């Protein structure tokens, strides 16, 4: 109930809880589905808190989780910092587009994962639903899609 | 779910802690803050950590951080933290069941060009959670920055 800070207001469409499912595929793995829930919340500051958890679609058993903070600026730039339950950290930097309701991020740092070279994350509201693509590049492989999901707002 | 065996030795952390701290550093004039930390789990060998601080006078939200504690049965532990200020940390160290303590030093501080290292040491004293955070910057040696004491709710 504190007001959305003017710096966060252009991203106010994110605030709430989203739940849906994703798909992971990478040249290394065989392809898999997962349930996902993301919550974007705030406390009146110029940051949005992000928390996410995934689960195996059929058993319901908890899978992974991550959490962090989205820091939009009014020039349209944004940095996002994320810690993952696997022990990875990321600093993502990029831009947001108000007209298109999208966010395009590429990793400036991937921490504590030597096999990982870059991670990119793009969000886009499509038909009222929050969608994303995560791309990963490794010491083995080029930057390519890894995870895609579309989630409904609760 | 039940506590994972890797998590069991640190199960004393699980729940919500509330108290206050004080920060001081040769460049910063001394300041106090309120703080609340929540340690939780979902049966995996990982504890989720979320923290917030506020101004004592006004109750105004101040800073927040969140991440994960990953204890292993050799007594090692890795902690990954992302901060509302735009920092990330990978902290590595040990926990000691006897001394009820966790001692961590950063392997990595990300996105903060003048912060060089951060160490975080927790101890349960008399049932309260106490910690010390030490910081080194480009121009100041590693030394204490934050000290806090929290009561379990």
């Amino acid at each position: 109930s504190p007001p959305v800070h003017p710096f966060v207001a252009p991203l106010s469409y994110l605030l709430g809880t989203w739940r849906g499912q994703g798909e992971g595929e990478y040249p290394t793995i065989p392809s898999f589905r997962y349930g996902e829930e993301i919550r974007f919340s705030h406390s009146g500051k110029p940051v949005i808190a992000y928390t996410q958890k995934t689960w195996k679609l059929e058993s319901g058993a908890p899978w992974l989780a991550e959490s962090g903070y989205f820091r939009p600026r009014p020039d349209g730039s944004i940095e996002v910092v994320i810690a993952c339950s696997t022990g990875l950290v990321e600093v993502q930097k990029g831009t947001y587009n108000v007209d298109e309701q999208s966010i395009k991020l590429k990793s400036d740092l991937v921490g504590n994962a030597s096999k990982v070279k870059e991670i990119s994350r793009e969000f886009e509201l499509v038909d009222g639903k929050l969608s994303y693509v995560v791309r990963l590049s490794t010491t083995t492989n080029p930057l390519q899609p890894l995870l895609k999901a579309i989630l409904d707002k609760l």
